Parts: C-alpha cells; sequence; structure tokens
C-alpha cells in the first residue's frame, strides 16, 4: 500500500495530473483516486459549515479543514490502505499550512500544532509537490476561466508558503516542475511515482 | 445591466424558483425573464428537429443547442442588455455543459468550445446553481423513476458539481434541498445582493 498526496497551488495542473496519472497506475496497482472530505458523512456536514460561512473566522476555519481531514483519514484512507490500495489524495496537510497557515497568517507551526493533532502521526508515504512558478500559475487560472490584484497577490503568498514548508522538510516530498507543458509535468509525476513504489 | 443564468437539474426548483425570483423583481427592477429559444423564429425551427430527432448524434444534438443559444443571445438578451436591464434567463452554457457534456460524455471541454464559439464572450455576471442533491431532485420529480433515468440526473448532478468546482467565482450556489419558499428566499438575496454592488 501507499499514501500519496498531491499539492500545488492553482494553476500548477494538479487536476490534470492526479487523473492521467491514475489512469497509467491503474494498470499495475489496486488504486482510488480522493480528496477531502470525499463523500465521507460527517466530513461532507463540515464541508456544508465550511462553504455556507459568512466571514468565517480563520482559525475556526483551519479547524474544520482539520477535522474534514480526520474524518476522510479515518473513515476512507486507512481502510484502502489496508486492503492493499495506492491511495492518491488531492490536498493534505501541507494545504492547510500553506493556505490557513502561510496565505491567511495565522501562522505555519501554530496550523501544524493542529494539524498533527489532526493526522495523528499518519503523514503521506510520498508527496507529489506540483512546482509552479506564480506566472505560469496565472496564465493557467486566467485560461482556466471565463485575476484582481488580491487573487494574484493570494496566489503568490500560497506559492511562497509552500516553498517555505519545503524548505524546512523535505523527505516524502519529491517536486515535480509543473512550468513544464502538462504532458511533461504528468511524465515526471508518474515516473516520481513508479520508482517510489518499486522501492515497495 | 446583468446577465443572470439559472442552472440546476430536473428537481432543484428551478421553474418555481425562476417564475417567483422574477415576480419580486419586476416590482424594483427593469427585468426580463426568457429561457431558449424564447420565440426566437430560428431557434424555435432548430427546437423542433431537436425534439423531433430519433436517436439523434449527440454532437448534432449540442450543436443545435449551441444555434438555438446564439440566435437567443443574439436577438433577445444582447439588445436587453444595451437597453440597461436584468436579463433572467433559465438555462445557458452551463445546461450544455453539464447534459451534453458531462451526462452524455461527448467531454465538457469539447462542448465548452462549441459553446464558446457560439457565445463569442458573453458568459453570464451572475449564474444561479441550484444545489439540490440527487436523492431530494429524485423526489421531487417523482412528486411532479427507472435506473437509466436516475442514473442520467446523478450524472448531470456529478457534471454542475464539477462545472462549479472547476470554475467557482462565477457561480453562486443556493441550497436546493430546502423546502421551496427558502430556495426562493435565498435566491432573491443573493441577486439583490449582487445587483446593489454594481
Ligand atoms: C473550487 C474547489 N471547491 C472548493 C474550494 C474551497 C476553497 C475554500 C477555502 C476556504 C474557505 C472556503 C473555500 N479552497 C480552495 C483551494 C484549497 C483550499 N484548502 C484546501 C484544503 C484541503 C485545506 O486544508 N485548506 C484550504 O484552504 C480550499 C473549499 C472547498 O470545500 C472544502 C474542501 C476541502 C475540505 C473542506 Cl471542509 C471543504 C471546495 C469544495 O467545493 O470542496
Ligand atoms: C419538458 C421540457 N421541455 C424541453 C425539454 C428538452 C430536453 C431535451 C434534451 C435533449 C433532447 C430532447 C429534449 N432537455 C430538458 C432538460 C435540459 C436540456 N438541455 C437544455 C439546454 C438549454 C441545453 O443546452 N442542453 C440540454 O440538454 C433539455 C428540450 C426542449 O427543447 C429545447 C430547449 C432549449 C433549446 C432547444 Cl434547441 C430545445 C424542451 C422544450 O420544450 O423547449
Amino acid at each position: 500500500s501507499a499514501f500519496i498526496t498531491f499539492e500545488g497551488p492553482e494553476g500548477s495542473g494538479k487536476t490534470t495530473v492526479i487523473n492521467e496519472v491514475y489512469h497509467r497506475l491503474v494498470k499495475d496497482y489496486d488504486v482510488i483516486m480522493t480528496r477531502e472530505p470525499g463523500g465521507v458523512p460527517t466530513g461532507e456536514e463540515i464541508r456544508k459549515i465550511v462553504l455556507e460561512g459568512n466571514d468565517m473566522d480563520i482559525r475556526t476555519e483551519a479547524m474544520l479543514f482539520a477535522a474534514s481531514r480526520r474524518e476522510h483519514l479515518v473513515l476512507k484512507v486507512i481502510p484502502a490502505l489496508k486492503e492493499g490500495k495506492v491511495v492518491l489524495c488531492d490536498r493534505y496537510i501541507d494545504s492547510s499550512l500553506a493556505y490557513q497557515g502561510y496565505a491567511r497568517g495565522i501562522g505555519v507551526e501554530e496550523v501544524r500544532a493542529l494539524n498533527e493533532f489532526a493526522i495523528n502521526g499518519l503523514y503521506p508515504d510520498l508527496t507529489i509537490y506540483l512546482n509552479v512558478s506564480a506566472e505560469v500559475g496565472r496564465e493557467r487560472i486566467i485560461k482556466n476561466s471565463r485575476l484582481d490584484q488580491e487573487d494574484l497577490k493570494f496566489h503568490e503568498k500560497v506559492i511562497e508558503g509552500y516553498q517555505e514548508i519545503i524548505h524546512n522538510e523535505s523527505q516524502r516530498f519529491k517536486s515535480v516542475n509543473a512550468d513544464q507543458p502538462l504532458e511533461n509535468v504528468v511524465e515526471d509525476t508518474y515516473q516520481t511515482i513508479i520508482k517510489y513504489l518499486e522501492k515497495i
């Protein structure tokens, strides 16, 4: 079994990459694609509170992302890992660290303490970081629409946040150059994963 | 002016909601409510071809919905927006994306390329998504199903969820699992809040 998380800002090609990697890995492995809350009832109820919130306090929001993370981990991820599955998870702890911790300014160490209470030692076996520059990311976000200064600044802070998290911690982390055309990003991600799965 | 579209599967209370919301807004706004083809002659002739179709190829069907969309947009919507009106439109691009693109399996990106040729940059200012769960939706449809109908209804909802997930900025999701009185109220409030910001 393997617990593989995918991290990156919007515009990193993360959705395309997970889907294409899934379609290739399924040939050889019993693989599932998931994201939080991922259909888990309590997590779905938490997701409704977050989405229906009117100017919700950022710490309450962080605690709800963490509660949805736990429910998804306990009721979906852990049972799949027990069945010997390869679990491809779109966003995990590092998303809370980059978004709530860094970009929203709660503090990375504070959001880490919160999320370590939530995951209780269950860190990913491997984390794919889709390393996109703000500029390439911006262009992909514009393309995927129909950006204002606040959106551009928030996108930059998320990227700065991811750079800081990787700078301080890098073992499970494997950074893929997401500035490349998506065909190459998919190939490098697939190769990185196969290399890991073949080391058992 | 404002171009407001309404989207959702059957069983979302969309007909009731748009009709009741239009009845309220018509007291305080220069607003019109329409749907495709909306009486536009070319659109009406296209509608007859779609409705009289015997196992029509899904891509032909998508092109006819997009041709009806253009005629209605050009002859009805654009002139009203030029007069400074609020235009309430029941189903637009997102219906083609969810039904032809996702549920029928042509592909969302392919149906989007087709519809972007049809709308030529005229995306809605605001799209109200009547967010109903498959289960509540099913019950409303029965009140107003075989395995194929149930599966198609679920796919349409999955389709809408995917479109909103990838393009969340344009949409305002209203909880359509609520009694229709509350769905109408939340939609009305969402619209008035938007119109008062510009
Ligand atoms: C366009 C995608 N649609 C959605 C968009 C968002 C959005 C957001 C942030 C704050 C407040 C409201 C909405 N935002 C988008 C980039 C990544 C970000 N994000 C993710 C993770 C995993 C995290 O830990 N921290 C964090 O900031 C979540 C939140 C969403 O709902 C969730 C998701 C997971 C769990 C729950 Cl409880 C609720 C959804 C959704 O429709 O599922
Ligand atoms: C009982 C409701 N009556 C009607 C029901 C339908 C029906 C359908 C689908 C496929 C084949 C045959 C009938 N279906 C109902 C759910 C939404 C769906 N739908 C909508 C839009 C806007 C889209 O883009 N794609 C899509 O799948 C249309 C099509 C209709 O005719 C139209 C409407 C707009 C334009 C034209 Cl050309 C023709 C009508 C009608 O009486 O007007």
